[PDB]
């Protein structure tokens, strides 16, 4: 039964539509956590709350190594508070952008990082549905924690993601799958491995356009077993990705030449390589 006052505010992480991260220290324990703080006032205001239970619900229902866990909530007069895990290293879009085109080994073992958690996700009837590299943070050890999901669709037609990611089906019939996390999944591989995304364009009509065009092209440079799992997950027909229900699940994706080395039972356990650049 936590209160703003046991904790000391630090850093802001990071800032959300509605919503900042900061860095806070309990003054009892010394520990350190992402304090997530929303204006009352703001969520109310911009009806914004089905957002906040749908996080609320959507978080307390994960157990895995993989995404970014929720503590503890308590409010005061003007804001609502969550008591989230700290993710030291920051989103992986920050490496990204630091070193350009990854490694093979660096790109394969965080792909599989992804793959893995999506995975669970999945296997819970969740679809994150906004999956980017500004969302895939990495803890201290720099393993993969997954957050944002707000934005998130339980199973048992709204919101539309990020540009650059979105689904062709997400676009044209407004509603999103499983299968549509995998697209995101590919649009990230290309990413890491050529350090820009697939779908490039002057503004958001444009990059719209090529996606639901299949519009993109790999560079020379481009890993051969990376670009033929691209290829397998950039499909417009979302029953004939990698990875979905129809395509025999997540054994064949995990199973795909590219991975090959990758113990996929407890890769939470292993060492994660050196991020290393690709020139
Ligand atoms: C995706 C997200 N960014 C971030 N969300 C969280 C971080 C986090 C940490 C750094 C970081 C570490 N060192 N320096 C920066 C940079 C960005 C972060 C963290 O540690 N623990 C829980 C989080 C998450 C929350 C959930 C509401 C989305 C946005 C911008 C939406 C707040």
């Amino acid at each position: 039964k936590k209160r703003p006052e046991d904790f000391k505010f630090g850093k802001i992480l990071g800032e959300g539509s509605f919503s900042t991260v900061v860095l806070a220290r309990e003054l009892a324990t010394s520990r350190e956590y992402a304090i997530k703080i929303l204006e009352k006032r703001h969520i109310i205001k911009e009806n914004k709350v089905p957002y906040v239970t749908r996080e609320r619900d959507v978080m307390s229902r994960l157990d895995h190594p993989f995404f970014v866990k929720l503590y503890f909530t308590f409010q005061d007069d003007e804001k609502l508070y969550f008591g989230l895990s700290y993710a030291k290293n920051g989103e992986l879009l920050k490496y990204i952008r630091k070193i350009g085109s990854f490694d093979e080994t660096c790109t394969r073992f965080y792909t599989a990082e992804i793959v893995s958690a999506l995975e669970y996700l999945h296997g819970k009837g969740i679809i994150h549905r906004d999956l980017k590299p500004e969302n895939i943070l990495l803890n201290e050890d720099m393993h993969i924690q997954i957050t944002d999901f707000g934005t998130a669709k339980v199973l048992s037609n709204s919101f539309v993601g990020t540009a650059q990611y979105v689904s062709p089906e997400l676009l044209t019939e407004k509603s999103a799958c499983k299968s549509s996390d995998l697209w995101a999944l590919g649009c990230i591989i290309y990413q890491l491995v050529a350090g820009l995304p697939p779908f490039r364009a002057g503004n958001e009509y444009l990059i719209f356009q090529k996606i639901i065009k299949l519009e993109y092209d790999f560079p020379e440079k481009f890993f051969p077993k990376a670009r033929d799992l691209v290829e397998k997950l950039l499909v417009l027909d979302a029953t004939k990705r990698l990875g979905c229900e129809e395509m025999e699940g997540y054994g064949p994706l995990k199973a795909h030449p590219f991975f090959e080395s990758v113990t996929w039972e407890n890769l939470h356990q292993q060492t994660p390589p050196k991020l290393t650049a690709y020139l």
